[PDB]
């Protein structure tokens, strides 16, 4: 279950109320950004050098969010 | 007199009307976000990876920016 990732990364889900409040929770993120083009997607910026750790997994961020679609997509970037 | 900072940074100056879009022109800048905590200041986050670069020095960005009174103050961290 446990979700790692050293980059920023999108958030999609099918229902993105509680998205920004839930994210700004975690330690490691710089800020998160809405696409004013499409509700579902969010960025979340991870402050330089930090882990994003979920150690529940994607599970543990739709728990909190209440959105059992959401998902994550890593921006992975070589260096 | 080159400028360069591989991390996120602080401007401040006293007439920041040009400072978002100068910065936009750059593609090591991921975002720019205005400060909240004074209207003097905007933070402004390079892309992972990346290494923000003005061959002229902070001049450089005095001019672009049409304010002479600019600084630039890099934010930190520990790879």
């Amino acid at each position: 279950a446990t979700f790692q990732t050293d980059a920023d990364f999108l958030l999609v889900g099918d229902d993105t109320s509680r998205y920004e409040e839930v994210m700004k929770t975690f330690d490691t993120v710089e800020a998160v950004r809405k696409s004013d083009l499409d509700d579902r997607v969010y960025m979340v910026c991870l402050k330089q050098g930090s882990t994003f750790v979920l150690n529940g997994g994607i599970e543990e961020l739709r728990l909190l969010t209440g959105d059992s679609t959401l998902e994550i997509q890593p921006m992975i970037v070589p260096t």
